[PDB]
């Protein structure tokens, strides 16, 4: 097996790991790096080529150019530098200060967040979306973890990160993707219809009601119920629950929760709604 990327003398001369961890799964993990050269801070990606006995090198390519293709799209992290060892491929990607707009979605932040802040946040993960969309592009894992934050005293901008789930229109429903947390599932991918843009505007309406109501809109007892309640829509729109959101924001994201995928308008569409329409 021969390297295609940059040599890892070559990380090891210019960057300097620091024992900041950012992120660490099953087959990836995300250290923060220093430039020498600059002294800029950096995410690191180390990426596992081998992953269950299977040659994944082509995946982590496929990955690559979707990073690459948004590379003018600011709503989309900035891939810098790519390198490459023995059994890893490392991602020199820009570094999110802020860190996940999952930590908004809990009761701890609730109320230093306002709903002025999560029109501007919304309205940024549209502009992100439109663009991968209008590219034949979808995330198919817009849950709030791949989901930063530029910085966040003040709040900051959004970035959108992982790229693994990322296939083209039309493909259809492989097992990689009915794989991850149960609570953030489409209705269409639990009965295996060919997935489409529409599963992304999905997420983004469980996106907005996390941080409305810092509250899970799907999430049961056990994984079991959870399924029932995403291929049922089980929504939790109560008056106790929704006495301090807007109506306009109501309308929002039950447009957006829908059965249908068909019925879910399109990212154009959401970017016109009237709750997203406030003169800041
Ligand atoms: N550039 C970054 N800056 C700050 N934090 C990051 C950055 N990239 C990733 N993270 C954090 O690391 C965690 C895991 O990274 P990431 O989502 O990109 O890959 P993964 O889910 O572990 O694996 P895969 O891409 O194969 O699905 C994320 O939840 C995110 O919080
Ligand atoms: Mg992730």
């Amino acid at each position: 097996e021969n390297l295609y990327f940059q040599s890892m003398e070559n990380f090891n001369n210019f960057y300097i790991l620091t024992s900041k961890e950012l992120g660490r799964g099953k087959f990836a993990v995300v250290r923060q790096c220093i430039s020498k050269s600059t002294g800029q801070e950096y995410a690191a990606k180390f990426l596992k080529k081998r992953r269950r006995g299977q040659d994944c090198r082509a995946e982590i390519l496929h990955e690559i150019a979707v990073l690459e293709l948004a590379k003018s799209c600011p709503r989309v992290i900035n891939l810098h530098e790519v390198y490459e060892n023995t059994s890893e491929i490392i991602l020199i990607l820009e570094y999110a200060a802020g860190g996940e707009i999952f930590s908004l979605c809990l009761p701890e932040l609730a109320e230093m967040v306002s709903e002025n802040d999560v029109i501007r946040l919304i309205k940024q993960i549209l502009e992100g979306v439109y663009y991968l969309h209008q590219n034949n592009i979808v995330h198919l894992d817009l849950k709030p973890q791949n989901i930063l934050l530029s910085s966040i005293y003040p709040l900051g901008d959004i970035k959108i990160v992982d790229f693994g789930m990322s296939r083209k229109i039309g493909h259809a429903c492989e097992l990689r993707e009915i794989m991850g947390t149960p609570e953030y599932l489409a209705p269409e991918i639990l009965n295996y219809d060919p997935i489409t843009t529409a599963t992304d505007m999905w997420n983004i309406g469980i996106i907005a009601y996390m941080l409305l109501t810092h509250t899970s809109p799907f999430v049961g007892e056990d994984n079991q119920e959870t399924y029932l309640n995403i291929s049922q829509v089980n929504v939790d729109y109560s008056e106790e629950t929704f006495s301090s959101v807007s109506q306009l924001a109501t309308d929002f994201i039950q447009s957006l929760l829908v059965k249908n995928p068909e019925k879910r308008p399109t990212a154009e569409i959401c970017l016109s709604h009237s709750w997203l329409q406030q003169w800041d």
